[PDB]
Parts: structure tokens; C-alpha cells; sequence
């Protein structure tokens, strides 16, 4: 019945606690739609991407078409795929997905193909400076009732590594107006992380899923070792080994261990994931809402992967805004192979800014039942919290070489 | 709003110029859906594997969960794949879609991304028992606005071949209460149908799309030789050339031409065709919404060509229902990589039993707009047309060898 | 001399403990066969297949004629392979086989080759709710001559898993008139297993052969790792590692260890198992002549096995008749790559219907020396058991996913 | 009812018109078999291989277990394959399947499956000196009702090839008591086949299939040349291309043209043939009863040929005795994909020796209905006839290096 034309478009920056980007989409029937553009230290190039060029192609259109305008964006922009260009297409996705929810009068999930499950079991985050810092932390969010915990510890000797910091429930890299500085050592780190994996068991006991993130840290033979050295201690997954822009990089650590492997919170298409997934060199596919295209690319990333048994693994650091993680939960809930999704806390300021429906507990969260979505934005609340430059750190080695974060 | 509950489902059977089973899902709600589960030869055991074991499975369950009630149905058989089993489950399926649309007040394609294109593009079907008379068929067809014609001639010196009858809109193989018997002959049908495209495209001309379908009949290196006598008249595609049961049996065909070639209308799964995809063997996929396992299953089975840029061609023979070209129909609007649907006409006493909203016109179809399918089925009517067994032929060698029909 | 017509054919239903579907064959000669067609939880779906179809286009026919109703059936059918349609063509086989044997008054494994054993090791089946109960039981096993034994035991914390109930020499899963639904979690039963298998080895010695059934409930790296943990306790085979419709799915467990793998009790084709076969993914095919084709197909099955040292290891659970048992002991008795044959003993009133020739004693089986199969069945006796709806169970997800039971 | 003793076996050499070395299995009921081991030039090898080795194991062996016997001599061999071992025990297997009909009263085809076709087309062997002389016996062939011609001709300004000789319907290149050279030129030979083919499309028409023996003279890069230059006129195959010990000898050959290969009549096991049919490098496989291992062997070549849609065309010239003819016979008429049987006449004097049920009418043959194979041999009249020496031929290049004949 309702036929909507969409009949403006606009960009939302804000900064509760740390900056997003937000596309609202209006109709001409006043039903409008939101999505997350948000991309961590590089903020301003996707609003420019949204506000100066996709924008102007949005007016008018019909709004019932989300394949069209998926297709039109992608093919339409020329220069195809990459971080500014796929996370500008998802917000308008996202946006279009919302707004089918709401002239459908259902919530997103009821558009995917319905409820596969009763709710998305979710990872939090344990760190601490020394192994026993963040086995006790670890056993707070087991007692909270995470069923999942990912485990980061300090590498001894070294200032700092990825994960660790002074925040518990979360954790706030892009800290400051010019990139930090890190220093990386990875015979220390090597030697380190089955201590941890050691101690938790004991602690913790088998139960619990246990996740690690080397953050692309390790050669790939480096990595096999790694794996080969945590396989006694059954980790949930060892997420971003090394740098996947060689999809063949995976080769030697598929080869060597049986850890399972995570991979893919950078990937912004398919492309960057079709042969890891079709050579079976990995075991959960990291790639979001808000990165890789949105519902309707994320959907045949999933797909691909369930023929060989890959499962979801969804990235969600704080960085993704509350509009994505309604989109992550929508899809999470409807998915056939879903795996597990993250989830770092957001600040009260940002929750305040984004109301939403989604709810998380005893260890499992759910997008709720509100039409589209279920997740708005206070506009006049979002006006009071001005952007703020913020970088994600850098990393080198001992010797000065820039290398990988 | 609505959350229906199953509280009935019934198999229907009639013989409105043919036989087709049909598969209704009530629910509390007073929202139902219907379902094709027409399994041409062997209808009966589709209705009783829905009647006596999956039906009994339905009752209670939430309509809305489409995908659940696949993945139960599919790995609850334990016995997997299979015509029997995955028509069951695509009329099922297919119900659950219809039901879906109804209660969003949505036709199908609205909730499968929505409209990729204007209308849906179609071939039919021009035979002859000479190529002469063939030409003349298609110059008809191309006269009353066929953008693509499927051409099939009789073979000199042999009784029968696959695709010619006293029929011009359709074929109806299915002809007799025992299999019908044929006899083949190699040899002859390789030198007769370059010289049918040949006068075709001197009466028709260049921009009409030709089709031919080899119908199982060919060895790989034979459908190769096929492939480089047709390319001096660009046949849109040669379909079925080889038996596909090995994925391999392509290589040598797709290593000899650069015809495009079609396969896939028995196949009923994903798994039937990964191989011939990712390997690159095919430009056209031909499984059908009734045949492999519904919206939710064809959807992958497209996504997965997608990659490769292999497109959809649905079959569309006579003994698909209304019910299935109207899903097939939302399908083809909605998918990113159509590339053409089969359109073979139903009889008068067919379409009164099948009530729809789509429409054809000047070779293109649409599904049209009405909430969900858009097709109902009129039991009063249907109940006048009782069953009538009927079976495919068979077709054998010379010397008597049983071969492909 | 005789040379016998196909003059009728019906179907028989009953309930003797649980459900049996037989095809019998009649030729004017007087001479009959049996064929099974039991398809558990599905089984009316094959007897509307047999009845309502392929019984028509038998009448006539020569009934020496073997491989040529195989062809036409199968190739005659049109929509090709699946467990329906295979299950029907192997009740056929089988009948045909029978009659084969009668007619040259031999039994049917002398028309195969003749004898290549003396006799066919089984296996029975241990269950036990803890690993005590489980090793006590296997301790009676051993103790009453079996030579090689499954074990399954429950997994602690879990109400249900495969394999494991009250009955002590079988295991009857299809136990309701809609399907059980279970819970399953993979960690820890990753962890149970080798704990098994360790306690095993104490009570019972090396020599013994030991089984286990992992029945599609794990991922390719999680078999690789439960491999890995067998491997000191010398597994006979782990079968069924992870769902095999990709035979890809094999790759990564067989790259990561040396437990012998068997798969393949859902399999109705041998292009099921081609690429395991042909790739060496595998050590016992476990495909049975009831649901893949029939004595003909099994035979082309083991051929293709045996050129990579494959051998055949037949499913024998009770929802294959003693019809299927008597086919299945000629096979193993004759073919010459046999590794081993499921034992699982029918009920007394399962006997009483089914009576026949072949014998079980310390640990072996034999199919006896009786014209064509050496079995029957009292169709009085049958009509007094009647047909009771009864579905295997299903598999869930602990947050409720439909997970492979 | 019977089960038979091996009492007695013993070797039968006689030359009626050629040499023919044939064994006879007796036993106590006083059923016997007979099985071809003639090995055209080194026959007197396979008579001490049976004489001196193999029949002193046969004594008291049950005559029922043909596998069993099969696996000893093939396994207990020790040093295993070869034409003298695989013709040994070819020999021993058809004499046991021909015991093996005799009891069970039924013509051997009966127990492979029974027929598949109501007869055998063969093909027959024109040639002549000049391309006018060969299509003027060609026409003769056809007139006859051959349905298949094989054509073979002489090379301009070279006194010999294969195939050319004063015999009409056949060729016996044994001819002397020390082997006859020749003198080869291969740019010649390429020349001249393209315009024998020509010529005899001209004057014989398309229907007809034509066929051509390379006898094993070229390179793969020049049979892939030689193959595209006779595509236009449709050979049936071109046979023996190459050498095919390596068997990626063919490759080259079938990256480059589509004509038919065909290749075998030298292998004697499965495992010269496993890679050539499982790469798909060729259409018809030419492995003979006689020199690969009997019936049991072979339609295990036949099997995994059938995957590949690969077809039988085994290998009749006048050196296979009529026991092979009657049991290759019994073979085609049951295998499923059996694709043509060669057929040299005999001389009438060996006919005498080997009286025989088979016929030949209308191009077609079928193996009759006697009880086993259907042939014997008379002693009394084969005595009559001594062994004389002869060997096959030897080629050589113009410059004297040692060639393929
Ligand atoms: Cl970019
Ligand atoms: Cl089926
Ligand atoms: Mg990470
Ligand atoms: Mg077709
Ligand atoms: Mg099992
Ligand atoms: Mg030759």
C-alpha cells in the first residue's frame, strides 16, 4: 500500500564518549530509516562520501528498492569496494532495511527469514596488565554469566600490546588527536599467550569459551606455532593471525593447527573473504553490518560461508555505533550459521543518544520487536556532544620498522 | 503484530489438463499459503511424504519462522537432498513466504530486496518436425514479442525427439498412463541442429535470443563438438548437454566451446551444482523454486552463481503449478543475476483452478502486487478434475540400450 | 531354461516392533523375490513411490533383465538419485537378485563371485549412561564373542545424546508420532570421548576392534582435534565426523589425523562419495544396499573403494529389515574389499514375520546357502502388526538452533 | 546343489590358421570350462605360466569361489600385472565363469546383470593401398550391413603401414617366424589420413561410423593435429594415439581436439587405464577379457569408465581366440556402457576347433543362450593342428631408430 519516495537524506556526527556517524533517510510518507557510517580514525571521509555524492543520488528514489540501490552505489560508484565506499553503502542499506521493517510492521528479523534461534550468545572482554589481573577479571564476567570471554594479557617487559587498558567492560583505542606510538615484541608475546590460556583453565574451568585476538601481529608460520601451542587449552578461536590481504597468507596456519581461526573485521566485501572461506582456512567470518555492505551484502558473505561449515563471528568494539549492533542482532538472530557476536559496552551517553531495543542478558542479547530496527537517534542530545578528532595507535617494531596494530 | 500459529495443512490434488499437488498451510490467524509440490511422474510420493510425515510436523508451529522450519525439515528427514524430499520442503517453504507477504501486506518480491528490474524477461517454445516448419513456428513467436525462443526440430529418419509434438505454446511429455518409449540416434541429431539455427537466423535475424535444449543426450566431448558447430549463431544458451550427476562431466564441454551453456532444472539442491559453479562449467543455472527447496534455498543456490557471474534461468515447463511460476516470478524481479525465465502456457482449466495476479505481456511477465504469492487455489473447482496417472517417456538406443530422456 | 515375466508386484506395510516396508516381486513362473524399502521416519513416501509408479511399469517385464529395470528406473525417473527415489530402486534390485538366485538355484552371494570369507565380523552396540555403565557393557560384548564394538556413552550434564537409552543389543531412535527434540553442546562432548576411550582400553585390551559414532555433530577442525585425541586409544573408525553433502567437508579432518574415518549410512548414490572416495578422505564406505540402489549400485560403490584401499563397512541398524540383512550378508560375504557389517539385533516378532537363513554366532555372520536371498515373509503373520507412525528425532542448539541429530 | 572340485587342468596349444593356446578347468561332476590365454607373439610364456605355476594351485579348489581364485593368483603372484600374469589369469576366470553358468544352466550374461541390449554392434576392418581401394572395400563393408568401419590405407612412397594388407575382413600381422620390420615416416602418414576420411565421407555417407587406428605412431602434439584435422568428418574414435605408459601422455591430445579417443588393447589391468579415465583424456576404453584379467576384472575397468560416461570398445582381432570372442560377448551384451565390439573374421579351420553358439547378422552379434560362455574346443581336431612360431612386426624410423609398431 504505502509507496515511499525518498525525500532527503542527512548525516548526523556526534560524540558521546567517542564519535559516530549516523545516515537518516527520509520518505514522503514520513517513515524514515537510520544506519551506522561510522569508521573508526577515519570518521569525516564517509560523512564527505554520504553528504557530497551518494546523497545527491538518493533523492527520490523508491525506497521499497534495496537491491537497486545496493547495485547502484557498488557498480554506480566506478572505483568498487574499500572502507570509505562500503561503509557509505551499508549506512543507506541499513537505512532502506529499517524502513522495510517499518511499512512491513515488523521488526528486521522477520524480513531475514525469522528467528533461528531465542537469543545471540556474546563475547565481553577481559584484560589485564599480568595473567593473574586478567584471570580474576575473567572470573567476574563468567559470575556476570558470559558464556564467552576473550582473553588479553600485558607482554611482560613490553609498555604496552593490543587489548590491555585501564577500561574493563570495554575498550577505547583511538585515545588521542595524533596516532599512539606502540612498540612490539613478538618472541615475548609468543611465549606469553599459552601462560595465560594455562592459568584461565585452571581458573575458569572448560566450559567457558575462551577467544584471543593476535590483532595481525604473527607470520603466518608464527602463527601455526601459536595455534599448535594453545590446541591443549580448546581457545573458541584465534582471531586475525596475520594480515589477510594475501588470502593465500592463511595457507601455513590451516596446515599446522587446529585452533579454530577468526578472521575478517577489516573486510568491506566478499571478495576479501571468498577464498579463505572456499580453501577452508578459516572456521568464523568477522565482517559486520556497518563495514562490509550492510544486511543485504552481509547475508551472502554468511552464505558462502555456511557451505563449508564457516560460522558468524560479528566484530562489535565500541566503535560500532548502537544502529549497527540493532542491524548485528537482527542479523544474528536470523542467520542459519551464526557463531557467536561480540559485544563491548557503550557509554551511558551514547545509549542516551541512540535509544534502541535490543537488551543483553545472563550472556545472550536480542534485537527486540519493534518495527525495523528498533533503534533511534536524539538528534537535539546528539547537537550537544561535538565531534573530537581521535586516531587509532600505530604500531612498530623494537627497531623502528612500522608494522601492524 | 500478528503471530500466527500452523493449525492445519492439507495437500491438494487435481487434473486440470495435467496433475498438480498442492500443498495449503492455514493458521489461526486465518492467513494461509500455499505451496507447489508437483513432481512430474512422481506426484504421489510427494503428497504422501507431506501428508503422512511432514504435515504432522507442522501443526503448531510459528508460521513466521521460515527459515527454522527449512533447516528442520531439511536436516530433521535425516535422509538428505533428494526430488522427493526437497519438493516437500520447497512447498512448504513457498507457503511460508506466501504467509509472510500476507501478513506484511507485501507482495513476495518486497521482501527479497525488492524490484531489481521492470518485468521479467521470457522464451517459448517454437517446434516443428522439419526445420522449416520450426523457423515458421518461431518467426510467430517473434511476431507476437519473444525476445527469446527455444527451438527444437525433429531428427530425420527417427520417429520422436525430445521437445516436438502436435503442441505449439507448450509440451506435454508426460503423455501416458505407462512410460512412452523412444528411440535415439547420436549421430543424427549432431548434423541436424546446426543447420536449424543456421536457417533460423537467416529468417529471424541477430537480435532475437535462441535457445536449444540437448535434453541429457549428449557425452562431454560430444556437447564440446555441439558447442563449436553453434557458435557461428551465438545461441543464447545449449541446456542440459551432458548427465551432470558427475560435476565434473562439464569440464571437457567448457574447455572445447565458448557456447553458453545451461544446466539444472532436476537438480534440487546447492550441492548439486557447487562445483559446476565454482569451477566456472556454466553461464546459466536452471533450478527452480519448486524443485530445490523453495525461495529460502534458490536464493543461495543464486547467490553462490553470483560470485561467478552466472545467472538464473529458471525452467518452466507445464508441470511447474500457478503457484510455482508466481514464486518463481517474485524470484526473477527480486534477484540481482536473472537472466531469463521459461514461460511454457498452462491450459484455460488450469489457470481457473489457479487463480493469479501475474500478468505477460510483450515478452515479459510480472508477478504483480497483491500481498504475498498472489495466487489462490479454488477447491471447489479443483475437486472436478480427479488424478490421472501419468509418466515421462524413456528413451533408449538403437539397440536398445536405456539412455537419457 | 525358465524365463519368467513380471505378473504383479505389491507393497507390504507392518509394524512388527517397528516399521518395515517390502517390496514383493511375482513372475508368472511362480518364482518371487523381496526387496526392502524401509526408509525410516519417511517410510510411506517410498511406498506411495513403489505403489502409485514404479510397480506399474514392472508388470511385463522380463525379470531376468536386471541391470536394464536399474537403468530404467533410474534414469527413467527423470529427477534422478535421492532417498526415495533410490530406496524404491534398490527394493526392486533386491527382488531381482532373489529371484536370480532361485531361478540358477543358488544363493545369491555365488552369482556375486562366490565366497571371499568364511564368515562377516560384526560389530554390536555398547551404550551406557555413564562411561562405567558404558565399559561394563562392552565388557559383555567382548565376553559373548563380538570382535569389535561401538561405544557411546552419555555426555555429563546432558539429558540426551546419540546412541545412548535403556536398549542394550540395539538402539531404536524413531520412539515417538513427532520427533524428539534434544539439546546438544559440542565442548562437552569433545571432552567425554577420549575419556571413553581411555577406560575402554583399561578394561577391555588392544585386541578388540572399538567404534564410535559422532553422527554429524561436529565441524571439519573439530573432528581433526577429536582424531587427534583417539588416535592413542587405536579407534577402529570414528564415523560420521561432520556432515558430508560437501565432500570437501573431509578435507581438513583427514589433513590432521590418522583415525580411520568411515561415512556414509545417509548416502543413495556413489556420487555421494566419489570425490571422499577418489580424494582418500576416507577408510569404510558405509553406504547399504537398501538406500543406495541395490546390490548392482553397492557393487559399483565398493568397486570404485577398493582401488584406494576403501572398505565397505554397511550400516545395520533395526530399520533395515531382515530383507536388507540377508542382501547385505551375500554382499559382504562375496565382496572382496569388506571391512566390517553392523549388527544390531531385530525384535523376536521382527523374526517371526522375516524368516530366513543367515546366522550369527561368536562374533560372525553368514547368509546361509538357501536359493536367491534365504529370506521370506509370513503375510499373514505381518497383516496382524499394523503400521504406527514413528520419526527419528531431532537436534538442537542449547541457544535453539536446528543442529544435525 | 552342486559344488564342484577343480580335479584337473591342462593347457591346449593348436595353430588353425594362427596360434591359440587355451585352458581347460575340470572337475569332479564333470563340469569343465574353457578360458583363451593366447598372447599373440610370446605365447608359449602364458602356456608355462599356466602349465608350470598356476594349474598346480587349482587342484582342489572349490570352482564356486571365482573372486577368491582371482585374488590368489593375482596377489599370491607376488610380482604383479603384466600381459603374461594378467592373461594367466584371465584365462583361469573365464573358464571358471563358464563353469559357473553351466551351473546354474544359464548363458553367462544372465549373471552380469543380464542383457542391457538386444544385440552387439561390431565393426569391420577395411582396407587397401590406395584411398580408392580402401573406400571401394568400405563400400563393400557397408553394403554388408556393417554399421562401423574401421579404414585404414596405405602411405604414399612407403611400402608398409599397419592395417594394409592382402586380407579383406582381417589382418594377421604375425606372419613370420622372425619378426617383419618396417619403415616408418610420420609427416607422410598425417597427410594422408585427412584425405581417406574425406574420400570416404563422399562416397559412404555420414550414418555410418568410421573409425581409425594410429598403432600407436605419433607424439601427443601430433595426434592432437592429427585429431583436428579429422573432426570435420566425425570419426567414431582415433585409437592408440600414443604410447600410454605415461598416461599423461594423452593430455596434449585432448587439450586440442575433440575428435574420440580411444585406447587399451595392450593394458592388462585397471591400473594402466585408472588416471587416462579419471582425468578424462578418453572416450572408449579397448581392454580385452583375454590380456585384462578375465570377466571379474574387467567390468571393474568397465565400472569406473561408466563415471565418466566413458564407454567399452574392447579389442577383436583374429589373436583372441573364440573363447574370448563368446565370453567378451557375454560381456557386452550386459555391460551398461558398452559402446562398440571390434569383430575380425576367423578362419573357417578355427571355427572347427572352437565350435560356438555366437552369431553375427545384420552388424550385430549376440553371444547365444547356451549354458556358460558357449563355446568348447575339439581336442581331437585341434591336435591335428601344431604350433608354429610367428611374431608381430617391428617398426623402425627411415634413420633405423627402434619405433612403435
Ligand atoms: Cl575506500
Ligand atoms: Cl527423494
Ligand atoms: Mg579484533
Ligand atoms: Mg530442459
Ligand atoms: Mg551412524
Ligand atoms: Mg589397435
Amino acid at each position: 500500500s504505502m509507496m515511499p519516495k525518498i525525500i532527503d537524506a542527512k548525516v548526523i556526527i556526534t560524540c558521546p564518549g567517542r564519535n559516530f556517524v549516523t545516515l537518516k533517510i527520509m520518505t514522503d510518507e514520513g517513515v524514515y530509516g537510520l544506519g551506522d557510517a561510522t569508521l573508526n580514525g577515519r570518521e569525516l571521509a564517509v560523512a564527505s562520501y554520504l553528504t557530497d555524492h551518494v546523497i545527491p543520488c538518493l533523492i527520490g528514489r523508491d525506497a521499497h528498492r534495496i537491491e537497486d540501490l545496493w547495485q547502484y552505489l557498488y557498480k554506480g560508484a566506478y572505483w568498487r569496494r574499500g572502507p570509505v565506499t562500503m561503509t557509505a553503502i551499508a549506512a543507506v542499506d541499513m537505512a532502506l532495511w529499517d524502513i522495510k521493517g517499518k511499512i512491513a510492521g515488523l521488526p528486521v528479523y522477520q524480513l531475514l527469514g525469522g528467528a533461528s534461534r531465542e537469543g545471540v550468545m556474546v563475547y565481553g572482554h577481559a584484560n589485564g596488565t599480568t595473567i593473574e589481573d586478567t584471570v580474576k577479571v575473567a572470573l567476574d564476567y563468567q559470575a556476570q554469566g558470559y558464556k564467552a570471554i576473550r582473553l588479553q594479557c600485558g607482554v611482560p617487559g613490553m609498555a604496552s600490546t593490543y587489548g590491555v587498558s585501564k577500561d574493563k567492560y570495554f575498550y577505547e583505542p583511538a585515545d588521542a588527536d595524533l596516532p599512539t606510538e606502540n612498540i612490539w615484541n613478538t618472541s615475548k608475546y609468543l611465549r606469553i599467550v599459552p601462560e595465560l590460556f594455562k592459568a584461565a583453565r585452571e581458573s575458569l574451568g572448560w566450559d567457558v569459551h575462551l577467544l584471543h585476538d593476535i590483532h595481525h601481529r604473527l607470520t603466518p608460520i608464527e602463527a601455526g606455532r601459536l595455534g599448535q601451542d594453545l590446541e591443549p587449552y580448546r581457545p573458541f578461536w584465534l582471531e586475525d593471525a596475520t594480515p589477510a590481504e594475501n588470502q593465500e597468507a592463511f595457507r601455513l596456519i590451516r596446515q599446522h593447527t587446529t585452533a579454530p581461526l577468526a578472521v575478517g573485521e577489516i573486510f568491506n566485501s566478499i571478495w576479501d573473504a571468498k577464498d579463505l572461506i572456499q580453501n577452508q582456512l578459516i572456521d568464523y567470518i568477522r565482517a559486520t553490518v556497518v563495514h562490509a555492505g550492510g544486511i543485504t551484502h552481509l547475508r551472502r558473505i554468511a552464505a558462502l560461508a555456511d557451505l563449508y561449515q564457516i560460522r558468524t563471528g560479528c566484530h562489535g568494539a565500541t566503535d560500532l555505533s548502537p544502529v549497527c549492533m540493532a542491524a548485528a542482532l537482527h542479523f544474528d538472530l536470523s542467520v542459519p550459521n551464526f557463531g557467536i557476536q561480540e559485544y563491548m559496552r557503550h557509554m551511558p551517553e551514547t545509549d542516551a543518544v541512540f535509544p534502541h531495543a535490543y537488551t543483553f542478558a545472563d550472556g545472550m542479547m536480542h534485537p527486540g520487536d519493534q518495527p525495523g530496527l528498533g533503534v533511534d537517534i536524539d538528534e537535539d542530545l546528539a547537537a550537544g556532544y561535538e565531534y573530537k578528532r581521535a586516531f587509532l595507535p600505530v604500531n612498530r617494531l623494537e627497531d623502528g620498522t612500522m608494522f601492524n596494530w
